[PDB]
């Protein structure tokens, strides 16, 4: 299913509840399936427990931005988590 910290990120992101970005989970991207992905502006967004590289160099191809962070800071830092998750987007689109 979705692991524990991947679930707790999807209440904050779902249904439009980060700002009215709109992202949806475990999305197919070519060979990948990514956590989270908002179209506009591009950015996925992933949780991290060897790094494939030419995944991100993939995606990024695709025009999107990558933040990865680890299952600690979901998980005992989401305020955080979010706020920069935030940030990007603002930015990103800005
Ligand atoms: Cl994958």
């Amino acid at each position: 299913a979705m692991s524990e910290a991947e679930a707790k990120l999807w209440q904050h992101l779902r249904a439009g509840r980060l700002n009215g970005y709109k992202f949806r989970r475990q999305q197919p991207m070519g060979n990948y399936i990514v956590d989270f992905m908002c179209v506009t502006p591009k950015l996925i967004v992933e949780a991290d427990g060897v790094y494939d590289h030419a995944r991100t160099v993939y995606l990024n191809s695709l025009g999107f931005t990558v933040l990865r962070f680890w299952n600690h800071e979901i998980l005992q830092q989401t305020n955080d988590v979010l706020a920069e998750i935030l940030r990007v987007l603002q930015e990103l689109e800005k």
